[PDB]
């Protein structure tokens, strides 16, 4: 009778972009605590037994961890609730095209916390549907005095060993000076052929 926990770390209406194995919630019992994992587009699973629990945002995610604030949850059955979280940094409308032996990537980014202060942003190229800032085949680092509330376009060459591949994964990142992680836009195929 062990139901399923199902949702989404949430920022108007968005799913929050995550590095893979980076960011969490807690679960607990106000009557220790159970780990939720999220996945690198901002969703999450967990199996629970039936009852109530308290969901708190902590660990190393790039969004306001309040220790104060908790979201209660009841589970009756297979339950679904999307985890309204608040980005310091949050990238949004992207796209990516290849033009020559480049990827240009056109974006948008929005400082959401205004005590916060945007460290760098950057441009990654993977093999695989999980790119970030740690696994990358090619990353593009534009600083840290992007324009905000508007899109920008920056192009990032096309590495050697992904040049002969049928496609790729591009990924928009904001690193802020409250996170140890970066924020994430979706991870993107983009066709080389």
């Amino acid at each position: 009778p062990k139901a399923t926990l199902t949702g989404k770390a949430i920022y108007d209406g968005e799913a929050v972009g995550v590095r893979s194995g980076s960011s969490e919630f807690a679960l607990f019992q106000d009557g220790g605590s159970i780990p939720v994992y999220i996945a690198q587009d901002g969703s999450y699973s967990v199996s629970l037994f039936n009852g109530d629990y308290k969901l708190v945002r902590m660990g190393n995610a790039p969004w306001e961890r309040p220790s104060n604030d908790t979201i209660y949850i009841t589970v009756r059955g297979n339950t679904v609730q999307d985890i309204p979280v608040t980005p310091y940094f949050f990238v949004r409308n992207v796209s990516f095209a290849k033009n020559g032996n480049k990827i240009t990537a056109r974006f948008t980014i929005n400082k959401v916390v205004a005590n916060a202060n945007m460290e760098n942003v950057g441009i990654y190229l993977g093999t695989g549907i999980l790119t970030d800032e740690k696994q990358k085949e090619a990353e593009l680092k534009l600083g840290n005095t992007v324009s905000l509330d508007q899109e920008n376009t920056a192009e990032i060459e096309i590495p050697s060993g992904l040049v002969n591949e049928s496609y790729l994964y591009a990924r928009v990142g904001v690193k802020s000076d409250k996170s140890s992680e970066y924020c994430y836009s979706q991870s993107i195929k983009v066709a080389l052929k």
